[PDB]
DNA sequence: CCGACATCGCATCAGC
DNA sequence: GCTGATGCGG
DNA sequence: GTCGG
């Protein structure tokens, strides 16, 4: 919070070029400036002071300026003035609904939480939930909730079968005191990059937290990647706890560092460790490590025991997940 | 100046 | 049906 | 919008 204002400006800038604008690129800009604003250690005196840190340009520096001396930025003051650009904003808040979509819900005259309410008709699955569950969705879970959602998780999977093994990353395993929602690794013997000896590992696993209605929606169901939503029970007499996102992602046993380290994120320290990897020679994704040929075609696997292992590889002092949240 | 900017699963679509 | 491109989520 | 080469 030492830099909030800045951040801030920065965070709603960038929401405005992807959801609005739909510049991915200006709004990974903005996200990265914010990122590295937001652990700066001291109280920011100037644009110049910033543009100092990586990732801070002229333009932004520029900005903070004006942010430092008025407290407000006129761009941002225009953009929350701007019916289109507010409706695009507030539609893309709906999960299902991106900038593609929140646009063209806009050219229909739906721009309101009402209107899509009307007209759920012209939505597909993925978005209907996201409405049905809108206000709970934008509830952040106390990391004491994240505790009791962890153990009915776990204790239902090893009751499907003892040899599972389900670890929550993301903002938990990061230590948040509160997430946005549960990211769950799940791993299985049978399932190694080198074969599927036993199919629905995935499926098996979502029928138990459904059974004893845990799962209570279905965003998206893959064999590797489920989206949905769940609740904690409530006991007699207790108001019901906000229902929650819930992501669980199935990986071959043996890539379990790579994918550990990709669902602890953050997302933005990923980029970040992604892009340094690439500059080293290597290409990192959820499930390897691989060298960059001269061609840059990546090459073969190589070996990794450790998430310790993936950032000596590239020459990357270890960082507690901890000191991930970027 | 100018290209690169991390990576990929599931849902939906168009074209064949 | 298939594939490949796009959207949205990660 | 920023950066390295
Ligand atoms: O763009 C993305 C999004 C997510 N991820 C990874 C890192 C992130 O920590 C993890 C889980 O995704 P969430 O969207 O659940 N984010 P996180 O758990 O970090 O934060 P939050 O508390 O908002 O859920 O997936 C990426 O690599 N790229
Ligand atoms: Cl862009
Ligand atoms: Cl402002
Ligand atoms: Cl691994
Ligand atoms: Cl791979
Ligand atoms: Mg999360
Ligand atoms: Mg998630
Ligand atoms: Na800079
Ligand atoms: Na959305």
């Amino acid at each position: 919070t030492l830099n909030g204002g800045i951040t801030d400006m920065l965070t709603e800038l960038a929401n405005f070029e992807k959801n609005v604008s739909q510049a991915i690129h200006k709004y990974n800009a903005y996200r990265k400036a914010a990122s590295v604003i937001a652990k700066y250690p001291h109280k920011i005196k100037s644009g110049a002071e910033a543009k100092k840190l990586p990732g801070v340009g002229t333009k932004i520096a520029e900005k903070i300026d004006e942010f430092l001396a008025t407290g407000k930025l006129r761009k941002l003051e225009k953009i929350r003035q701007d019916d289109t650009s507010s409706s695009i904003n507030f539609l893309t808040r709906v999960s299902g609904i991106g900038p593609s979509a929140a646009r063209k819900f806009v050219d229909e005259g739906i721009k309101t939480l009402e209107d899509l309410r009307k007209n759920e008709d012209k939505l597909n699955h993925h978005q209907r939930i996201g409405l049905k569950y809108f206000g709970d969705f934008e509830k952040r879970i106390p990391r004491e909730e994240m505790l009791q959602m962890q153990d009915i998780v776990l204790n239902e999977v090893k009751k499907v079968d003892s040899e599972y093994i389900a670890t929550v990353c993301g903002s938990f395993r990061r230590g948040a005191e509160s997430s946005g929602d549960m990211d769950v690794l799940l791993t299985h013997p049978s399932f190694t990059s080198e074969s599927t000896k036993q199919p629905k590992l995935l499926h098996q696993v979502v029928e138990q937290l459904q059974k004893v209605h845990f799962i209570t929606d279905t965003l998206s169901k893959g064999e590797t990647k489920f989206m949905g939503v769940c609740q904690l029970p409530s006991k007699n007499d207790e108001k019901e706890y906000p229902h929650r996102r819930i992501d669980i992602r199935l990986i071959p046993k043996d890539q379990y560092y790579c994918g550990v380290l990709y669902f602890t994120g953050s997302d933005i320290f990923n980029k970040n460790m992604r892009a340094h990897a690439l500059e080293k020679g290597f290409t990192i994704n959820e499930y390897t490590i691989r060298p960059l040929g001269v061609t840059g075609v990546a090459g073969e696997p190589l070996p990794v025991d450790s998430e310790k292992d993936i950032f000596d590889y590239i020459q990357w002092k270890y960082r507690e997940p901890k000191d991930r949240s970027e």
